[PDB]
């Protein structure tokens, strides 16, 4: 898995650094984004690598390789359209349908994930990005964890900087991991997308939020969202872990919901 450092040329500018690069390989370059490091972050950016080496599915960034040189370094492919909240921030245009797409794309992504039994604990807007415009693949794995084969949870240890807007009740109060929390991320994501890269929760602090959710209170409908879609974001944001859906029964309804529509 070890790449040679003479063949990766970094674009100065930076697009938790992140570069565009080209790498030879074989006869032909390719596009990359290689992340690069800057002394226990090592094994953190090495076990992202682990995780990302495990994975191969159409949905997900796939890792090309890591880089010992200079800083430690993890090379990706490169996806050319970015981020989709900044994208749909600048393209306010694109439809409902092609929104419905994408999100359903993350579904399918999220539920190899899950049958892999891996976690993600960042999945958010920003970290979806977009090959073209039909087309999104899931990034970030630095808080990803592999499930132990008999528990459904990881347990984290305290508590981190974490994206607290993104996290379901069980993470913030008792530190609980699993692909249902995934789920309420999700849902996060999906009001995200359907408010065009709007922040969520805006203008508050995380122990206001988790004050709010612990209300009952949940996010309005954005302006044009599909009623069907704004359900399944509340279903995402079912409070109880055992009755929140996971991502099969997720992806079954956005599928279902997506070929109906189209
Ligand atoms: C770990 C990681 C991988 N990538 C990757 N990023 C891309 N494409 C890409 C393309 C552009 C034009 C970008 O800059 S931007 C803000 O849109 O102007 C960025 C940030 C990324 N491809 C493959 C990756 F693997 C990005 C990251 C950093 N993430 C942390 C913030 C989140 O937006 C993206």
């Amino acid at each position: 898995v070890y790449l040679d450092r003479k063949l990766l040329t970094l674009e100065d500018k930076e697009l938790g650094t992140v570069k565009k690069g080209y790498y030879q390989m074989k006869k032909v370059v390719k596009t990359v984004a290689v992340k690069i490091l800057k002394p226990a972050l090592k094994d953190e950016l090495l076990a992202e690598a682990n995780v990302m080496q495990q994975l191969d599915n159409p949905y997900i960034v796939r890792m090309i390789g890591i880089c010992e040189a200079e800083s430690w370094m993890l090379v990706m492919e490169m996806a050319e359209l970015g981020p989709l909240n900044k994208y749909l921030q600048q393209n306010r245009h694109v439809k409902d349908k092609n929104i419905i797409e994408l999100v359903h794309q993350v579904s399918m992504g999220m539920k190899y994930l899950e049958e892999s039994n891996f976690v993600h604990r960042d999945l958010a807007a920003r970290n979806v990005l977009l090959v073209t415009q039909h087309y999104a693949k899931i990034s970030d794995f630095g808080l990803s964890k592999a499930l132990r084969a008999d528990e459904n949870y990881y347990k984290a240890q305290t508590h981190g900087k974490w994206p607290v807007k993104w996290y379901a009740p069980e993470c913030i109060n008792y530190y609980k991991f699993s692909s249902k929390s995934d789920v309420w991320s999700f849902g996060v994501l999906m009001w995200e997308a359907f408010s065009y890269g709007q922040k969520p929760y805006r203008g508050m602090k995380g122990s206001e939020v988790t004050a709010m959710l612990e209300k009952g209170e949940r996010m309005g409908c954005p302006a044009g969202c599909p009623r069907e879609m704004y359900d399944l974001m509340n279903l995402c944001w079912t409070y109880d872990v055992e009755n929140r859906p996971g991502f099969a029964a997720v992806e079954l309804r956005l599928r279902n919901y997506y070929y109906d529509v189209v």
